[PDB]
């Protein structure tokens, strides 16, 4: 039902992302002891790297249909949320831990291990989360035929509808939770972000990409959980606004991430040769 | 339908709710000159303690069932929240804004109709982005309360069940669509709300500073609303939980955030107050 164009486009899009994930892990890797890019935090920036390639999964795994080899399209769906559940993880918590190290720095004055360690709580947190929503009741897949008879108290009508949809249970009180611990480490996000506000340059200050990516965060999962919700008629619709949504913050996060970083370390190299010569 | 027992709790709790935030408005305008209360922002807290009346007016009203018209019950406790929370927040967010601005000034001081005007912003557009949601929900999809009774005959992939359930309940036709939007937009707001309460986070104290009230505010409505949205949705077979649930939320969101405001300003009153009595006191012996 997924047009192939609609297809051609978003995985060309998805993967121009992905190769621009790749150029930041390069640069960050081989250029690991110059100034501009330790003062940065490199290390903490490949658990970010890591986190987008993931989410870049994740909105591949978005646009696949029926079955993969005569496989269950619950453990699709399974998987991919929960690839994005740990990507998004991944990606806020190294820039959250940059910022409460700063904060720190700045007030009575921290090493990556700790900072690492907190991360894993989060990821944890997460895991522990995925795992009780999968344990305690899957996404199977059902058909649902029914007649139901509506009585307003004014008039009746009656509709036979025949649909089918791959859902928990219980699946607002998981969407509560996982929002609401992602919610909760936002607001954090944004206390942090604003407490460190104007405390140095963008490379080493991320305080405009919290609040970039806070927003943009919060309005394309209302969107998508809006738009997955009802107009689940419309696959092509979904498909597009999902891969757009997911590609458009990860691309949005790490750009403004790693594009001070580039031109600092080409205006710092362009000196040191002017400097040379 | 509803307990006597837990009927009579929650009205005690909110009535004495009530009566504190009665106590706070009376405090705010007697002492309206002194230096505690005007380096605060009594008008604006005139605005936060009716909107906690707002709020404890909805949660009152939340525990009418089976009397009622019960539409425009469900739609007119909600729309009360909703102007409530609104009209709690707004306040905070100015104060801590005009306390951010003051202490940021620069050459390109811009103008006082404009800094006003700004002020005046995030307050009174925040309340009109609300009204018009609710209108807009009000005047496309009403709240309807419908009876179904439906037999549906679901097969996973080997085993074949039926099932035939009734039930009574009243809600919009796209319910999640006007939830995802109001949850958005005051989750928006309130991101920006605890910026602002980080970038003011050390720049006075906390009768003038509202960091920490802002922090536990946005932390407990985040924590009310997700859980009360879930009972609401699943636990309808509960009606005595559910009331108290939603009952207490309301009651320990606004009274936190009313006591972590107002406490300070009187710690700080009676302090001043014994000081001056004090020196009174000593001058008058001499
Ligand atoms: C930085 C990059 C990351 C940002 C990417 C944001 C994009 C999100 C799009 C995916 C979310 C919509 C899909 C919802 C689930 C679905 O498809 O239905 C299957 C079902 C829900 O089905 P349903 O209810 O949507 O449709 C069935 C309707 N019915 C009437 C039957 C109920 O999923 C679940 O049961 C819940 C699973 C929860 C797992 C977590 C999801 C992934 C989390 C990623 C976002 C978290 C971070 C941001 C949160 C916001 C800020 C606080
Ligand atoms: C400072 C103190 C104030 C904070 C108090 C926080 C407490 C909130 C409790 C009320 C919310 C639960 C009730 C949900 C609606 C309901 O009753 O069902 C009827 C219906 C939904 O019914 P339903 O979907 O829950 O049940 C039917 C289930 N069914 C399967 C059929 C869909 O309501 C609506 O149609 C939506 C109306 C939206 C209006 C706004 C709601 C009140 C807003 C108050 C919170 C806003 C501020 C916080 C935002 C979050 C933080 C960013």
């Amino acid at each position: 039902s997924l047009s192939p164009v609609l297809l051609g486009i978003v995985w060309t899009f998805l993967s121009c992302g992905l190769l621009l994930i790749l150029f930041f892990l390069a640069f960050t890797i081989h250029c690991r002891k110059n100034r501009i890019v330790k003062m940065s935090s490199p290390n903490l920036n490949i658990v970010t790297l890591l986190g987008s390639c993931l989410t870049y999964s994740s909105a591949y795994l978005f646009g696949i249909q029926d079955v993969l080899v005569g496989s269950s399209m619950e453990t699709l769906i399974q998987t991919r949320l929960s690839m994005l559940c740990i990507g998004t993880s991944l990606v806020f918590g190294p820039i959250l831990g940059k910022s409460w190290r700063l904060y720190k720095v700045f007030t009575q004055r921290i090493k990556d291990l700790q900072l690492l360690g907190l991360v894993a709580a989060l990821l944890m947190a997460d895991v522990i989360l995925l795992m009780t929503w999968v344990l305690t009741d899957p996404i199977q897949c059902l058909q649902i035929l029914s007649v139901s008879m509506t009585v307003t108290g004014k008039d009746v009508s009656c509709t036979s509808t025949s649909t089918h949809f791959c859902a928990s249970r219980y699946s607002d009180v998981w969407i509560a939770l996982i929002w609401g611990c992602k919610g909760l480490l936002l607001l954090y996000g944004a206390y942090l972000a604003g407490l460190t506000g104007h405390v140095s340059s963008p490379p080493v200050n991320q305080s405009l990409t919290i609040m970039v990516g806070v927003n943009l965060l919060v309005l394309a999962a209302g969107l998508l959980f809006v738009v997955t919700r009802y107009l689940h008629s419309w696959p092509n619709l979904v498909f597009g606004l999902t891969s757009g949504g997911i590609f458009v913050c990860t691309t949005t996060i790490n750009c403004f991430i790693f594009i001070p970083q580039l031109k600092q370390w080409k205006a710092f190299e362009e000196e040191n040769q002017t400097i040379r010569r």
